[PDB]
């Protein structure tokens, strides 16, 4: 498996600038690293980190379901699994494309790849974009230290308090700049293979 | 083993479209990696998120065996494994076929691979079929926030409260549209075969 | 290693029906993955799901002592290691005769092999036989949810509660239905290689 | 690295018998995978499972201490991996016995494998015969379930109750017996090689 | 894979002294090992080991995260993982710059590495010494026994206590004398390549 | 990589005796096994072990720093990864001084591989005989079963009781032996190489 290898990688890159050959690929396992080693540290126990000050039955659940409705980990699971399912399409789609010209030659074949390539940096440019909106309209950019709570069956109005507001809100900034530059050179491979020429006609 | 892995993936998938090559397998593996990472965190610790408001012996498990008689993580270990049996066969009976054909050719054969592939999608079709009826008998759409229980030794009606039914109704809907694309892309595999010139006569 | 593995399997596999080369390692396959992934969450807990009305000192260890002397999950785990012995030998016993016979030939021998087959076949069908009349001896086919205990240090009768006796059950009966298919596909592989022949005389 | 490990294995065991070949291996790997899988549930928790009838400051740990001076889950351990230690030195000894005789040849030197087989077996023999005799002294064959405790700081004679008794002596008699076999076909291997003639004379 | 693996390490490091080519891999190793197996065990229960004397509701959460509104955990975790990016992109380089040349030749290009290799250790230098100087800023070199908090919602001033502050300021500065050896030898390899030339002119 | 593997093991040791090819590597193997597998079972929880007898605030965190500031967990990692230390900067020393003649030839190179070989195992000689030393000035040989306790904030002296005495002491023992052994065959390894006619003159 020496020279197969040795001619997947000059096929499957061989259309691309640095930025997409170097730097994406070692962006997108730097986040994997982070939410795998520090991401339950943070927002793990955040049940037992949630204090209402009452003894009423049931009121605590339903101030915690009204400020969490989802929680951070949840979210940062499904989003690079998804961005990951247009990289699985494509490296399939040139495994099998070696093998049926190494029979033959051991055009219409590298214009094939050209377009599979396009296509798959626009929609996670589209997946990417969409997930950095619902992360900031879900919790925004700061995790508070105090929560009050109208709703039923809790009678009046309560006040709940909540541990280690400081780390949370720093692990929060640091994924959305992480994905911001993700975004950002994926947008800029596109404009280096001649975006902007198709953009104006 | 360059040359056989070479000649193995070449004839398991001689004669499937892209739809049984690329899209289900990233399918099925998306529905695993979900479940792994994500599931415990959900629904590991029900029965002590589920609080009833009395002090009779047995009461609470008289109550909560009647509301779950069945987890939802179980059910989904268990669907997963059932729809990897029929694949499972059929790269066995692949494996042993390219190594009774290497020693001479280092009709009947190739039309003896055909059969097995249909064979295994209407299996798998049935299975996710039948899959999809039991999740929404068993659980539905909609995880609530209270529950009432006439059981005995429990005396007269008692009130249960639920924790996180928001974020278990979001896993639940997740779920079940994972489960669909399946199975809509596994009924579309037959048709590109030659499903309707079979079903008219 | 691939001419190697190439003349292994042929070797191991070139008297056998597909019932004992593709049927029979799935479904042993599929029932340590199934104990391993959702085995624990079902038994692991089964010492503080018992719950005992009374006060003295002891008499709780008693009575569940007496409820279950052996866990399930104990013996599933020698169940399995078990039956695996006798395939553990004969793989051994086929390398080693595939190296003795590369040095000089790159019958008697032929012979040698259809004989360790027939061997471990019969082991695995006493094997099998004799764990589900204890399964069916110790547990049953139901977990019940009360117990009743007249055992010392406690004085008079006491009533102690379970919990999830349905989840239990269900677990339970599927278990007995694996094992019995693997049963009669061992049994069912020895008549097509001739046990009706040598039945009779 | 094919025929690298088809003239070490030929090497390695062109002198023993199939006791020493297929049947110990298989009983050495029983012996560890039962232990590593089934033996943290069974005594994993004895500290919390020694339940004592008194109030004083630190008598339930002078009563423990004196019961369990060492627990059987470390005696196992220590047991497996001074066993194995005979094991590895002749396998290295057998590895660079092969490299220093492909350069020149791609009597002595047969002669002086026979010898070292001889001397690992005479160990496993003597350390596998010290350890079940310090077994039956320091556990026995039964684990009872009260124990009586006079020793300071402990006003009088109290009395403290085990949990799990039938359980655990089901798993120390387990241990036993595979150890016991273990000890037999070594002493078995030695004798087929003519360890009566050298007795005799 | 024998041929490719003994091209790629010696054009990877034809350019470099031993000082960057063993010590330098042995010593970012060493930081990583240790803190993967004795890290959580000394600060992975700080928030449980954090006592302070007083009843009022939410005053706790105030005073633990006024003291440590980040981690040392989290902290050393995104240090290793920056200082890993230029080492990354270095590696991928080299790997697609052999495969470019083995076509043809199975200046320009020996030139081209070495303008990398300084690039990566320049990087290096600068994320070094800025986390030491965090590090001296957040933490400093012991953790106190005591803490006092004058903080809303706490009436007056209150008294905190920690538990294991001389374990905590021994691993700290274990971790300052490592990171300082990493920074010695990188900022050696510059100058053995001609850094004192280049200072100068 | 077949044949270079095996052009690495005669390099690698070609001037050592078997002390120092098998018998070391086996020594330093048992040492590493023993402490992950058996380690965290006897030390893991000796906090919650510690019960001293008083209610002040603060008086039971002052005691436990006072008779433990290091855990031995702590100790023995940093002990088998500094000791690993030397063995990892020869091994690669050896990896590049094989590359560098295979190309030319696939005295002054055989003799630059001998004093790196006597130069790691007098470091190794060094630092493990400092570690024995800092053993036992920190823990002695037996683990107490009481400690006095005159530390603020602590009115007058009080008495702390410490659980499982006995398994703490032989797994402290067991640990000396092993490293005791490793320091004499490690000075034995040099005197077979002729550090007595070093000595004298
Ligand atoms: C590109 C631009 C985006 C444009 C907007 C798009 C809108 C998207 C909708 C956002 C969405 C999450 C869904 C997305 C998650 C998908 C991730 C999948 C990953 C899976 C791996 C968050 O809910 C919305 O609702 C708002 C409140 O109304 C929240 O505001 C905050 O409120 C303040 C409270 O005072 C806070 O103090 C403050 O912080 C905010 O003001 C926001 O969170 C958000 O706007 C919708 O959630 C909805 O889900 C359902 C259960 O499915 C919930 O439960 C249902 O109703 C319960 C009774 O209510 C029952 O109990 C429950 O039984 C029932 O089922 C709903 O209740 C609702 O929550
Ligand atoms: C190269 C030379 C460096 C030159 C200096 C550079 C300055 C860098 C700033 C250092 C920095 C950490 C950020 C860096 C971590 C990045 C690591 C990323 C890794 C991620 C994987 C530490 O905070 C500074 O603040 C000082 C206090 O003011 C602290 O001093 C100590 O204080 C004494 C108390 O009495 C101690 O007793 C004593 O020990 C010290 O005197 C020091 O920790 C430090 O100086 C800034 O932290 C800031 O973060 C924000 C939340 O983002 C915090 O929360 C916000 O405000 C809260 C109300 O306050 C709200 O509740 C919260 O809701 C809100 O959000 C802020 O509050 C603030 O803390
Ligand atoms: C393709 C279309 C499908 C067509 C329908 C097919 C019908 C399939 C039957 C569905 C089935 C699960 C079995 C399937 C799981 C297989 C998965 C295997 C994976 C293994 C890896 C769920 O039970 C049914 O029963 C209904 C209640 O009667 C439930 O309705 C809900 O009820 C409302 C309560 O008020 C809820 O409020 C509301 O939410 C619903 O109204 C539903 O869950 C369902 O209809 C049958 O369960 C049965 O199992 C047995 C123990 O085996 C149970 O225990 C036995 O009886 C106990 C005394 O009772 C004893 O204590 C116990 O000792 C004894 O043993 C039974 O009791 C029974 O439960
Ligand atoms: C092919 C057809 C089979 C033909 C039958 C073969 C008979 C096989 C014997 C079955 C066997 C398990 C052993 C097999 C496990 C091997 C698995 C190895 C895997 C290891 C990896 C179960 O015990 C039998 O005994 C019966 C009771 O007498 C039980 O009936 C139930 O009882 C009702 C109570 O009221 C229930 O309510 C109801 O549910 C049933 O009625 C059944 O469980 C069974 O019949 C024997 O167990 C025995 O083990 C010993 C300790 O070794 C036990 O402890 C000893 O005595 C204690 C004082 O007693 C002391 O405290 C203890 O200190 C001492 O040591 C014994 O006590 C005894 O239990
Ligand atoms: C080759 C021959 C060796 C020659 C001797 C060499 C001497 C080496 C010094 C040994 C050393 C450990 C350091 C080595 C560990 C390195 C391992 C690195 C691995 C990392 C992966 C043990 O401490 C010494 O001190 C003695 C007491 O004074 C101890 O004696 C025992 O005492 C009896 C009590 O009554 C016992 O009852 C009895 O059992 C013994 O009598 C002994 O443990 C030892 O002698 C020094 O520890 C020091 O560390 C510092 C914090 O860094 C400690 O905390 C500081 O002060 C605190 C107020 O005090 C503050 O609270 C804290 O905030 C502050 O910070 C110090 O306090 C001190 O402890
Ligand atoms: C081939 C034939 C064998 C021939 C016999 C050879 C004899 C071998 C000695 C056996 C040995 C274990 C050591 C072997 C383990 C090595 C495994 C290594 C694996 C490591 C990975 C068990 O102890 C012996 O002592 C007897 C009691 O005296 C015990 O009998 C039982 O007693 C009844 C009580 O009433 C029971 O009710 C009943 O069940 C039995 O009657 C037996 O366990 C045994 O005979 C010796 O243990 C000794 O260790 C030392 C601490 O090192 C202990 O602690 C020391 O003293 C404490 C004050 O006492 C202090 O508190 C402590 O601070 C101090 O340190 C000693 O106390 C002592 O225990």
């Amino acid at each position: 498996c020496g020279r197969f290898l040795r001619r997947l990688l000059a096929e499957e890159s061989g259309r691309s600038t640095p930025v997409g050959r170097l730097l994406l690929p070692v962006l997108l396992g730097f986040r994997l690293v982070l939410l795998a080693a520090s991401g339950p540290g943070v927002y793990g126990d955040e049940q037992s980190e949630f204090v209402c000050h009452t003894q009423q039955p049931g009121c605590k659940a339903a101030c915690f379901d009204a400020f969490h409705p989802l929680s951070p980990l949840r979210f940062w699971v499904f989003q690079v699994i998804l961005v990951a399912v247009p990289s699985a399409l494509y490296m399939g789609f040139t495994l099998y494309h070696v093998i049926w010209h190494w029979e033959l030659s051991g055009g219409a074949g590298s214009l094939r790849l050209l377009w599979a390539y396009v296509a798959q940096l626009g929609a996670r440019l589209v997946l990417e974009g969409a997930a950095l909106g619902l992360q900031y309209h879900l919790y925004g950019f700061q995790m508070p230290s105090s929560f009050a709570c109208r709703r039923e069956p809790c009678l009046g109005s309560i006040t709940c308090n909540l541990s280690r507001p400081s780390e949370k809100t720093i692990f929060l900034k640091t994924m959305f700049g992480v994905s911001g530059f993700c975004l950002l050179f994926t947008f800029l491979e596109l404009v280096l293979l001649g975006l902007g020429r198709w953009w104006r006609t």
